[PDB]
């Protein structure tokens, strides 16, 4: 059993739909009539995915609350955040971002990435469709890709026409070398993202001709909103040698001293 996980289907209560794919069904919710929801429908692989969860807590990653695995469809219940989609909230104009939010957004996901650095728990889909904002505007992590049983399979989100090339490193691309410094590549693309209010990456070109230009050394531009001091810690995550990329230990102390002095 899953024991404290365990949730009963009977004090749930489904209110809006949120998203919907071959796989799955993701609705909002309420649970005891007291907790805001994501009610997320579906199969083994999608459990060994919850017990994962099961040992990730962190302020800056979407929680997991429980687990109905005793009636078809099964079930996963996670915290409901009320902004949705961070690419999305990203392109909405009327927001009107002033840079310390953007900033703030870099932190978050960061937190976000230092916590799973230090349990050794590789990402490899981080990018601004992977997370999410509640209602308060704080940014958090989805562990697994938001894709991953509603529109693609275990065996599609995230294998050939479906890769994350714009979010990859060189020996990725080339090789399928994942590490670590990997997620801090990607991450760098992410801040990118914020800072560039949801550009694609790499916006005028396909993925092989991304694929070919960062094999050349081609760097994604700082974008107008980004400082120089704030471009050089996106940049840093980019070096053509792993290993001399940073951690999220020191990322994380470099963009709180830019937002000390900025
Ligand atoms: C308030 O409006 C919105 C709210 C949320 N909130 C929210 N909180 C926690 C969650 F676990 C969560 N999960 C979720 C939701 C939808 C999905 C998926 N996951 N998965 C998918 O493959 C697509 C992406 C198909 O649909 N959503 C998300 C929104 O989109 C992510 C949104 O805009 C629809």
């Amino acid at each position: 059993g899953y024991g404290s996980w365990e949730i009963d289907p009977k004090d749930l209560t489904f209110l809006k739909e949120l998203g919907t794919g071959q796989f799955g069904v993701v609705k909002y919710g309420k649970w005891r009539g007291q907790y805001d929801v994501a009610i997320k429908m579906i199969e083994d692989e999608f459990i060994e995915e919850a017990k994962v969860m099961m040992n990730l807590s962190h302020e800056k990653l979407v929680q997991l609350y429980g687990v109905c695995t005793k009636q078809r469809p099964i079930f996963i219940i996670t915290e409901y955040m009320a902004n949705g989609c961070l690419l999305n909230y990203l392109r909405e104009m009327r927001h009107r971002f002033q840079t310390q939010q953007l900033l703030e957004m870099c932190k978050d996901v960061c937190e976000a990435m230092e916590y799973l650095e230090s349990k050794q728990f590789l990402h490899r889909d981080l990018a601004a469709r992977n997370c999410l904002v509640n209602d308060q505007g704080v940014v958090k992590v989805s562990d697994f890709g938001l894709s991953r049983y509603v529109l693609d399979d275990e065996y599609t989100s995230s294998v050939g026409s479906k890769f994350p090339v714009r979010w990859s490193p060189p020996e990725v691309l080339m090789y399928s070398k994942f590490s670590s410094k990997s997620d801090i590549w990607a991450f760098g693309v992410l801040m990118w993202e914020i800072y560039s209010l949801g550009k694609m990456p790499y916006e005028r070109f396909t993925n092989s001709e991304t694929a070919e230009h960062i094999a050349q050394g081609l760097r994604l531009y700082r974008p107008h909103l980004a400082s120089e001091k704030v471009y050089t810690i996106m940049y840093s995550c980019w070096h053509e040698k792993a290993d001399e990329r940073p951690t999220f230990k020191i990322l994380l102390s470099n963009i709180l001293d830019v937002m000390d002095e900025e």
